[PDB]
């Protein structure tokens, strides 16, 4: 009905024209697409998506990497994997940066320059904000624009000689140095965060529309277990105990599903990001939206700390990565690639890039993807950064 | 009103320490702050260390309780609790004396999984239950006897091999095994509980009663300021950031101070425990308690994995020792201490427990009570246990 805000791509960074991009969207070649090595990207920084299996029409991930002047420069990375459509994610592919920059404005010539307030962490709520405005600027816009769904956030920043990695959603980023895994990032998931969303329907039981109890059970309650004794888990409980089924228990679970396949009100598997404004429950008036956040946890890396080699790496990814391959597995991949790689040649990191992606796609022949060891491959899109610590050294 | 029920139980002090009231006026001293100690005639669980001294004139009662036994589950369960208690003594002196009965009733109805979803979860979620059971009895009872104040509630239990480590409130349990420090509980104040706390206000602003703001703000906003930009921080923000004050950012903070003057709505320093069913905000008919909480975080440590000395102890205190002492210090003073008594000295736990409260409460001068270094002594209610993992070990 309405237009868009801007139109579906790929990252600008792969300077693709639009045959190139539906070249891309096979979903039974599954083309990995990298940086060409004629466009360098900001510290050399290698990237590498695919397509996903089938699941959506397009590849619903988007990225944008850039320096940002705030009037000092600002090296900035970001991956959006969207959900439900393509608008979200696009969005926020191009105008996060812009909000991140004003939101750093404020707060600029105190970093060039009663409770005390370290630098860091005026940066740290910039980016908090920023999330905010980049959300709410989305809420408004809709009614304007088709931003179709919701999409997770994970950018980093490099202020000042410092990484600030901030994520609302479950991408992930960790970095590798020295062959240790240093998580940067945690994930938003409806396990992660059971607790906040179940004290939030007790706090507000009509955000369940009477379909839905914040109780979790052990698996799905029948009114055959009426007025039994079963294990239950509240928002103040890590640990399960004992209830007697009491009616109300009857009603679907607001967590249900186990692991990475949990789901908030039978919908949504992720329960932090952007969009999801209108985002209904399954043939029902009730509104996702009161549950999901788009408050990011920010996390801090000081570059000037260590001295970073040639293969020193921060990693950012969507789930398509992790969803298959651990965080040790990828570690494992970077650190056996790379050496291999002249450490001055400046497509390493897109061809350690372009690893990662064929690690977690796979091939595939009669028996769908399968990745190594005849694992199932990552049927999601999939947007791979390696981003070589090295230029970030004091 | 709570003043015209009687006393649910008596004011004392722990039970295992035997005394006659006599010994217990004898106790109450704020000035010569005597030192109780545990009698070598009554040994405890573990030969467990039991020191503690009152404050140094607060309050008229020594407000700290203390319990320890051996529950029975119809499987033995050892039951070590601190309860430091404000605003009275009932609270404590209550959930010392029923709590157990909490953790016991809810352990049996898991027993016969636990002999025969992991079973941890399983205790801990009846330590999670045994809390908010606690409170509740005491929020029925409090209309039949004057169950006074509020308390916090840290308690330890050893079953099946595992100790578990249910902390709600500021007291704070640490291992210290082979000279290092395994910290097993975290303290819940207003800093630490800052963006619960904001968040619930957020959610339900008439909790506030138009006299707070759950905004945060680096000091106390003045009316001068209006229309002008200011950091602040919100409940979804760890940092700050900038916002033009509206006149509501002049209604008190809901959060306000650092370290222990840190309060919440300018009456309480901790947010978490039992009891205050009743309180309210500084002169005034705003309640409290929607902002506490009974829940407990739990921790376990495994006493299986490791074959412990008879130096590697669990230390429990109230605040009355972590205020002055770091649990570095504490570390430097068991494994300073504990290498200078017998091995097979019953009595060496509690001559550390001792060591530990005196490390911390001091002595006095016309200044008032001073520890080393000239630094100020701790004026609040000590209550130590040291509890010897050597008891723990496999087999
Ligand atoms: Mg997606
Ligand atoms: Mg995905
Ligand atoms: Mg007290
Ligand atoms: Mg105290």
């Amino acid at each position: 009905d309405l237009p868009l805000r801007f139109p579906y791509g790929r990252p600008e960074f792969l300077g693709l024209s639009q045959d190139e991009v539906e070249a891309s969207a096979d979903h039974i070649a599954r083309p990995i697409l990298i940086l060409k090595e004629t466009r360098r990207l900001p510290w050399a920084t290698g990237y590498a998506e695919v397509i996903n299996a089938g699941k959506s029409t397009h590849n619903e991930d988007q990225a944008s990497c850039e320096v940002l002047t705030v009037k000092v420069s600002c090296h900035y990375w970001s991956l959006f994997d969207g959900h439900a459509g393509s608008g979200a994610a696009v969005v926020a592919s191009r105008l996060l940066q812009h909000h991140i920059t004003e939101q750093l404005q404020d707060i600029v010539d105190i970093l060039k320059n009663e409770k005390k307030i370290p630098h860091e962490c005026l940066v740290i709520g910039a980016l908090e904000s920023a999330f905010k405005e980049m959300d709410l600027q989305i809420e408004r816009e809709r009614s304007s624009y088709n931003i179709s769904g919701g999409c997770t956030a994970l950018i980093v920043i490099c202020l000042l000689g410092k990484l600030y990695v901030a994520n609302a959603g479950d991408s992930r980023a960790i970095i590798i140095r020295n062959g240790e895994i240093i998580p940067m990032s945690s994930e938003f998931t409806p396990e992660t965060e059971r607790q906040r969303l179940q004290y939030l329907a007790f706090m507000q039981p009509h955000l369940l529309g009477n379909e839905f109890t914040h109780l979790e059970f052990p698996r799905r309650v029948q009114r055959k277990e009426l007025g039994k004794k079963m294990l239950y888990r509240d928002f103040n409980m890590t640990g399960w105990a004992y209830k007697t089924i009491e009616d109300e228990d009857l009603k679907f679970p607001l967590i249900y599903g186990e692991g990475k396949k949990a789901r908030v009100m039978a919908t949504i598997g992720v329960t932090r990001g952007l969009g999801d404004h209108d985002l209904k429950v399954h043939d029902s008036n009730i509104y996702i939206k009161p549950f999901l956040s788009s408050a990011p946890e920010v996390r801090i890396y000081d570059l000037s700390k260590y001295d970073h080699g040639s293969d020193d790496v921060l990693i950012l990814a969507t789930d398509g990565l992790w969803d298959v391959l651990s965080n040790e597995e990828v570690a494992e991949a970077i650190t056996q690639f790379l050496p291999n790689c002249d450490p001055d040649d400046p497509h390493r990191y897109t061809l350690a890039a372009q690893d990662l992606v064929m690690r977690a796609r796979g091939v595939l022949k009669d028996r769908g993807w399968r990745i190594s060891n005849d694992r199932l491959g990552s049927g999601d899109d999939i947007s791979v950064y390696v981003i070589p610590l090295i230029h970030g050294n004091k």
